[PDB]
DNA sequence: GAGCCATTATAAATTGTCCGTTGAGCTTCTACCAGCAAATACCTATAATGGGAGCTGTCACGGATGCA
């Protein structure tokens, strides 16, 4: 069975959807577009079922169903940027 | 009312493709001394001096053939 990972970039972009609270500052943060977020999350959601985010008026809120998903995504960055240190710094 | 998330299109990117090279390691093909097996030559000095070798066991016409 071939192991269908989440794609490489909803979810970074989906860290910072909620530190920022704005879909459009959190284009800015990835020298992206804010059309490029709405992209990644249906890909994304394929595997999920589930909606990301709950609408509110000028205001970012937090929904049970990602919430869960939330929870697995902000420790992959961190070891793989690390990971980008460790050989970067032992080549030099 | 204006900000911001679903839609639509495209090409720049992006990752898995067709083509080649190569050191090396494994599987053939060849040959050639060793060496043993095999093959081939040569000599033997008491004396030895004419077989048939089993016939063939018989049909029996014709047409020549060669003599006398």
């Amino acid at each position: 069975m071939s192991k269908r990972l989440p794609p490489l970039n909803a979810l970074r972009v989906f860290d910072a959807a909620a530190r920022h609270l704005s879909f459009t500052r959190a284009a800015e943060e990835l020298f992206v577009t804010q059309a490029a977020v709405s992209h990644q999350i249906k890909s994304l959601e394929d595997f999920l079922g589930l909606k990301l985010f709950r609408r509110r008026n000028r205001s970012l809120l937090l929904t049970e169903e990602g919430q869960s998903y939330f929870l697995d995504i902000k420790e992959i960055f961190s070891q793989l940027t690390e990971a980008t240190r460790k050989l970067q710094a032992r080549s030099a």
